């Protein structure tokens, strides 16, 4: 048998590179509370079933020069599954919620939140739905009010205090998902011109000129952080690709993206993916090398051309990182392979 | 204020079968440190210093009556103090204050009086390694004589510990990892000068003559699987001696690292140290090692190359690092490296 | 016999010269806390054998204009042998220590810290091992969170109050260990061309571009103090260099830079340095004046050629200040020969 | 059980003769540790924390009360501490807490009040070497005035102490030796190439020529005689180049070890390292130095080789260890390697 | 002081197999002393005598609850006496006081009734051996009826004793060693006259002929590993007779000694005495055997000898002594020629 606890701590909750060009009305913080997010309290939430949160004390403190116009607006909304109306008009609704306080990016806010008397889980549920509500009091925003004129990056401490019941361990934190750290860019998949060299391959588009190529040293200032040799990271909504060659035809949901090795074991391209169910891997999906059971139980390789549709990626999209198997990483993991900045 | 007190009950030591240990060699012998334990580590780590309240070892043997022999469990009182590795560990171990012998069928609880001292709840990462700072001692469960037949062990703790001084810290800095099988060793051999052989690491049966390490034997000797990025810190650095036209150079050969041969279908195992130029641990072959000149250009005029004879044995522990040369972490370690599932340790 | 006493007071405890370019993550402060830091305590602390910190209060002033981009965590980490994770993770594990504060290079923190009930001597064992934790009650750090945009020199001053005990005299305190002040640039010995001049001399690089030759100028911008004719510092690794000429053959352990005389005792240059069994002193190993006793005990220069391993220093590297016979010098005397800046 | 009061009187140091002490320096610099006194010691080991209740030093000076100049005492609490080596240790001392000054004639019984703490009973055995935790600090005493005619000073030590928390043991203890006299030096000679005795130790006075070791050489030099199976692990390794028909090697000599000369009726010392052919130390002679290759083949290919000069002092601390460096007993080394009886060791 | 009342519990004997042991046989045959037990021995070395309050011999009989069969334990109260050797000596034990017979798998605690006499702590170091000084009986455990299959049985010992008079015993122990097995003997040979193996000493079987100690030979007849300073005092002393160019000389061969053989890569054994000339034990070789004169020179004039036959056997008592028969420490010997660690010893 085992007892009940009452902590207190405090951790980073989150941290900014200067999301300054994000235009009005974006939600450059907005993260959900639970275990999860804070270290240490993470760590020992680990060894508990129910959480029930009776302080938050937020700090929201962005290292924008004193020379940097524009503001932000920072809050809590009590609601889990709550979700912000789109850009212009979420300051007005955040601001409406009590302890919002708007200010120039230069200073600092101060948020203390209160829900005590109400019992949550620490986990998301496994098996069930994703009831989002039974393990999560809500989530802290911070969105930018007017766009601010130079760097200006973003970090939120949290000053927790909490109860702590029904002892029991958890697995380590699966990583999650991951979105790009800049507004002003967009990955893109391209297949029009079918006799293009680069046709399958993510690129980084600047929104306003022509598409160029994913260098790792690019990859890291859309992402935050740099490729390895196996990343791969799960697709939000499918992409599909059309295999064929001699009376042989195959359409294939491409799922994923991956990074494999660009010539001769050197360098390191991104490309459009599937689960492949000849190597049991997610592999990227070339023609000459995608492989493929026929009736008689045998592997074959038949194709030769490929048509991908065309994509568009932004920085609103949420990739889930992933190994080959499609199994989500550990997060100590992910903080290994993947040092920030 | 920020102090806290936790009570929690986790498994130590799992399930293994008694009847294989011979006489004289312990089933258990460690140091108590919160880390052991899941509940009591996961939340110990967000803590700097404590007091272990109560400690009571369980120790449970699920075999009958029919089996005969004892075990000899206790707990010595400072970290400090080491069992002696015989079949003496028995009569020592015996003589401390708190000490049972049991027939194997017969479990046990044991309590244990700990000094209510406050210890520290990691080991220094700096400075020097005061062991007696975070280690109230170790707990030894001993085999008196061979159980007659299969009986299956497990050891469950019931603490109480006083937690303070809030901090953060993840599972484990590094991992350090020896040999599974006792009857080989690792080898470098060099003397042989024109051989295409030496500089590699290659596995002798201790008897037997010497021949290439690769992924299957790999696996028998440390357990997992070895791949394209395996690289390691070997205790004792290697020295090695590249020459040119008009150049030499002394390089000490401080990791052992994977890298690929012929197109990339096999891996090979080779002597290695930090390569100022590229910042990673590379393999060392002369022809491929990297060096500034004074003018701050890449040269490398390197052709010839002397390693020197080492051996290492199921005593040496190697430290697994990334190249780069930053040490990986456990829980890390255990996903990318799996071994077979035992708690201790 | 002697009495215990309880004082009050305050000191500079650390002066940094903008750590600017320190990248994020470095810790631009980390001290750990013993008398010997500040002058005052450390005055009066030699006068005691047992010390108490009852309370610790930090104020982190950066005199960086507020026109400077980018912030800081400082915190106190309770453990004198706890070392921090590698770079960009320090930050959330800092944070995670009570009483830590993140802040914009031109705001300043105050940390009031607590450590009583416990008692700790107040020097390093001169004899046996050094358990840090016996006089030590922790660390504190001052990690660059965002790298600042301009000059940004940082300042720690403490406000203590201590009891102290058993009382002894010691000896002054011996000057510790010195890095640089900025990292941007790298000592290197390059001993490859082995026809160069300059082979087996200290040379200071630009991370980025061709190494130069030590000017005593730069030599001040990189240590943060001007060297005289002897400043002779130990080296955190040793580097091999192997001495020859006529069937006579010798490695040597260069375990010292010694500052040596250029062109007839008017200049001054740096060279890798051994400790000559010759001449009882630490002299840097050219081979035409490293001498060496033979058999017979007569002393003899036959060298002619020698060969330097390649090595390299940083900002992380500790350079230990010691005299010419190993013998390190004391605080005071360092402080005279070195004034800062 | 479990804890003991425990009384007693033994002898901390014996006879020294103060009038051959240079001023300032010290006759008596002790630290209290229960191994310190033979009762104490002895039942000390059966337990593992200490509690030192009332430690009296009977100071026994026995000078002609005409012999002027007097001394000073004292107890410097902490154990890590050292005294400066000069004339300023008296000031220093004096500072300290309960010190004074007596004449040479007049002995004392100084009474010193000690912390009361637990303190572990005997130096760590795993870990490192944490003077603080398990001595409560150190006795001194230092000659004021140096003294006109012989003068004898010895110690007596009456205490009383709690053992607590009881365990036994081994306890393997392992001695570390440096040279008894300071106005010589030992050293090795990697110069002329040509020379018999290159890489062999040799003691260097201050009178510059070297000579080999008689060993009633050696005997002055370490305050023992030798003896064939003589090894000792040197502080810092001394790096020796063998080389032969189209082979080379680098070498740490980790040891000087003693060897049979010209058919066994003779002894000499040489540097040396573990041999990983034969399993033991060997000294590092080119034809005699075996190495493995490639096949895994025993050679012997090796015709000269390099040393470098190394010298040692009283300042170098040794440390014997059987063939194999396996550590040696306090009780076997004093046996066979006897040094003159004196108290404390 | 001068008095202390102590209270402990260590092993008393570590772990036998019944199973192997003929009926009527001791597995447990040990006279109560108080260095039997390591925290008492210890302490009891700092008095002179002993009272012995309380003595409960814990039985640990672990042997399967089917294995049939059971064992007689008991106490004798004289020191000196001694059980018959045979099948009566259960018959004999049971007639003692406070003897039983219990089952092979039921462990007991017999507590023993000591007399209320002080005896001495230690073994008379001058004088004759009077056992019954410092001995109040020994403690036995007869196998009753032979079991069937294993039968691991231990002792330990709760013990309570006051130790009086208070002095410190060096202790200058001394060792004496017999054969570890009885199957076989060792033995000199005279005849023939004109063999090389002729004084040496050899092992002989039940198997007649005799053959050179290997000597893993050695190892298993005395249960150690010989060493070439291996020097043994004999029970009996052997007639050798020395002869040469008109000289004659008789010799009690006092000792046998290891010596160098073939150019010292090599051990033999040989009859031995100390020589008056070297002041040290020597093999009787003639050409070797060095005598003074009347005039006071040095001589070794003799080319042969004539060595009287003679057998060993486990019964005799050998004596370790170095060269000039200087006896040898207990924790010195157990260091240079260990046996197999048993309790007691
Ligand atoms: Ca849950
Ligand atoms: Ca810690
Ligand atoms: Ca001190
Ligand atoms: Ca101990
Ligand atoms: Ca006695």
């Amino acid at each position: 048998s085992s007892n009940s606890i009452l902590l207190k701590g405090c951790d980073r909750i989150v941290t900014v590179v200067d999301a300054s060009t994000y235009d009005a009305g974006s939600a450059i913080v907005s993260i959900p509370i639970t275990p999860d997010i804070a270290y240490r309290l993470g760590s020992t939430a680990r060894t508990f079933q129910r959480i029930k949160y009776r302080s938050l004390k937020f700090r929201v403190n962005a290292q924008c020069a004193t020379t940097t116009a524009g503001g932000y607006v920072a809050g809590f909304v009590k609601d889990a599954a709550d979700v912000l109306p789109t850009g212009t008009a979420s300051i007005p609704y955040l601001m409406s919620n009590t302890g919002s306080f708007t200010q120039p990016w230069w200073k600092s806010t101060v948020h203390n939140v209160k829900i005590p008397q109400k019992l949550f889980y620490t986990e998301a549920p496994t098996r069930g739905a994703d009831a989002v509500r039974e393990y999560c009091p809500g989530q802290f925003h911070v969105l930018v009010d007017s766009k601010p004129s130079q760097i200006c990056p973003v970090t939120v401490d949290l000053e927790w205090v909490v109860e702590l019941h029904d002892a029991t361990f958890r697995k380590e934190s699966d990583q999650t998902a991951i979105s790009a750290i800049v507004a002003d860019h967009t990955l893109n998949v391209y297949g029009l011109p079918a006799t293009s060299n680069r046709v399958g391959h993510i690129l980084i588009s600047p929104i306003g000129q022509t598409p160029k190529d994913l260098t790792p040293t690019r990859f890291a200032t859309f992402f935050g952080f740099l490729p390895d040799d196996k990343f791969c990271v799960r697709i939000p909504t499918p992409v599909d690709v059309v295999l064929t060659g001699d009376n042989v035809y195959q359409s294939v949901e491409a799922t994923h993206i991956r990074a494999y090795l660009v010539n001769g074991g050197l360098g390191i391209d991104f490309h459009l993916a599937a689960y492949n169910d000849t190597t049991h891997t997610i592999q990227p999906i070339i023609p000459t090398l995608w492989n493929v059971y026929d009736v008689t139980g045998a592997v074959t390789a038949p194709f030769t051309s490929a048509i991908y549709d065309n994509h568009v990626w932004t920085h609103k999209d949420k990739f889930v990182p992933v190994s080959f198997q499609d199994e989500p990483i550990p997060g100590t993991v992910f903080d290994y392979l993947y040092p920030r900045s």
